[PDB]
């Protein structure tokens, strides 16, 4: 099982990023024996997952012979986002471009009642695209939360009430296809990798910073994921010894300033108490006005998101400290003030952490946000390289 | 080559943790077919690594027919530590017990140098034990500072002024075994695991508090080593914002409290400003003798002890919210004073990491600590286990 997996995979992905490649190439590359690379190859061409132009066909039809390269039209899968009241179905080719996508308002709170819609929501997909479904190889789902990846299990979320929801076995069970769950963070560094603004390095981070801050480690380019998938999760960190009580029941937490609530619960503050701002007689203050205000100039949202860098930045010196990271990207809506943020979370890394540590680290907005299921589309592209997927599409 | 490997090294400890085991047993718990179960034994049988007595022999000879079991008498490995002006070189048995151990004083400072003595006293260890030695299979040799493992290269390190000394291509050329090369810390949290006090979780953070402060993560049975063998390093995290100025040229570093040598400054530093103390009088005080005073009830030394727990527990705390790791253990020469510095680290635990983290969180003493060469038995013990060793062995 995991014997031929393994190289199956080595030999798909030294195809996908290098074809047209020859066999002997591939033998050479992978270290494989040509015995073992025949054997690889003849289930995947007969699998239709790679292709050639063989010899005798060249001859025949009188075109060049051509090496192995992955043969992706036709190919597809599904990728879903769990969101915080909503539910993301997109289809995919297999490379990881979007070809549909709809999102579907959820307004169903309980797990069995949740997940009841869920596969009530992937029928009807299957029936109303059905022109355009081609052969659907598998399903990706990410969601915020605690969720053991290895077993399709989230442990609970946020939003809905959940408690070890069996999510992967359910999708497989109404679908037959296999099913990959993750945590929506991690599954985004890993998309960030593969797909990214991290494709250039084997150790990086990705910070989350939305409803709570998280970040998501890349080390020799693979994420740490964790039984419960929250390795990485910076929110109940003491940043402030003497700060607000946190929600856990602690106080100085960094979500205790730097969520988004906190954010626009602290413009709200310094308007009430008299600060002067251009946000001063706006009705419901957003994120995105902060840093609009910020952005254009506003001496109150710039120096609300100067402190949020500071804070950021403490926290991300730490992940530093522990990682050794060779590069950190940041993600979410702030980074429409990344001009005001980044110079402030920077300052406070060079105070924080090694000087040879932090030397030549970039500091970059990541590619993704609203491609809310680019992640899902990372777990697929790694279950071809790691060789799983590939077997479950030769098996039948 | 990695085929082999990985399913040798699951056949290997399967037989090692439950044997006398069955072929059929084995085949059931790997998940392994008969025919890959009957040839990974017999390479092993025939390398003289497992051994059974077989129907044949048991009716030849009169006695009972017995599973497959390892066959450890006879193998033997080296471990040695390359600590601050020494080295140590101890023989074990395969299995990881202790036979011989010497530590030789080394004066010398400049790599070539270091590497010229090391290599003439592998040679004269050899010379001097040879009837004690017999299969010596490997040599495992741990050491603080930068390692790469997976290239046996030592970046840098405390004591010794080094740059990306080649150690274990070295002494691989010097003798023809297999030589692994790992960070102190990171392997002796595998110890841990291995042989130690940790064996019970497959999750678990060792914190060595010695001349630096480092973690050593266990996550999924694995250590985590980076490129550089410092995933962990805790010394450089800010833990006072307005602090004292660290070698590294920034403030507050826990480094600058909680290091061996900042203790003693501090003990010195209060007895000198006039406060009472049986240290008082002491000249050349150390650790011990602050563990000592702190134990027997000296209201000074508790204090610092208590001082250091506090800022322990929040760098553990740190460790905690990125990893929620099922188990903590301390090691250091601290552990004389557990009963003062336990309390200490677990209330700041409780005050700055989430409830449901910290709740059987145990915080336990280290199994070793003046075993030095224990670090190398686990890498060994490990390199079995992933198969690697056993190739070797097989190999020839
Ligand atoms: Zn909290
Ligand atoms: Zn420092």
């Amino acid at each position: 099982d995991h014997i031929k997996q393994i190289n199956a995979g080595r030999v798909y992905k030294l195809i996908d990023q290098k074809g047209p490649i020859s066999r002997i190439d591939l033998s050479k590359e992978s270290e494989l024996a040509p015995a073992s690379i025949t054997k690889i190859t003849r289930e995947l061409i007969d699998a239709h997952l790679i292709h050639e132009t063989t010899v005798q066909e060249a001859i025949s039809r009188g075109r060049p012979a051509v090496g192995l390269q992955t043969n992706n039209l036709g190919w597809q899968f599904l990728s879903m986002r769990l969101g915080r009241g909503y539910l993301t179905i997109a289809l995919h080719e297999l490379g990881g471009e979007v070809l549909i996508d709809t999102k579907i308002d959820i307004h169903e709170i309980d797990q069995d009642d949740v997940l009841a819609r869920l596969l009530f929501e992937i029928e009807e997909f299957f029936q109303t695209y059905a022109a355009q479904l081609d052969r659907v190889t598998s399903i990706a789902i990410t969601l915020p939360g605690l969720v053991n990846s290895e077993q399709g299990i989230v442990l609970q979320m946020p939003h809905y009430n959940v408690k070890n929801l069996a999510l992967g076995p359910e999708i497989y069970k109404a679908t037959g296809l296999p099913v990959f769950v993750a945590n929506d963070t991690r599954a985004w560094a890993l998309a960030e990798k593969l797909f990214g603004h991290s494709q250039d390095v084997d150790n990086s981070v990705l910070i989350s910073i939305h409803h709570g801050l998280g970040a998501g480690i890349v080390l020799d380019g693979r994420v740490l994921q964790g039984r419960h998938g929250n390795i990485g999760e910076l929110g109940h960190i003491q940043i402030d010894p003497q700060g607000k009580r946190c929600h856990c029941g602690n106080y100085g937490c960094l979500e205790t300033v730097a969520s988004s609530q906190a954010i626009r619960d602290q413009v709200t503050a310094r308007i009430q108490a008299g600060e002067p701002s251009c946000l001063a007689t706006v009705e419901e203050i957003s994120i995105e006005d902060i840093c609009a205000a910020a952005a254009d100039g506003d001496p109150l949202a710039v120096d609300v998101i100067q402190q949020l860098g500071r804070y950021l930045g403490a926290a991300i010196a730490i992940v530093i400290n522990l990682f050794n990271p060779e590069k950190i990207l940041i993600g979410g809506v702030i980074n429409q003030a990344k001009s005001i943020l980044y110079p402030s979370i920077e300052q406070c890394i060079r105070e924080q952490s090694l000087p040879v540590y932090h030397q030549d680290l970039k500091l970059v907005e990541s590619r993704f946000y609203k491609q809310a299921t680019m992640p899902g589309a990372a777990l697929i592209k790694q279950a071809l390289y790691d060789g799983l997927l590939l077997m479950k599409v030769v098996e039948g």
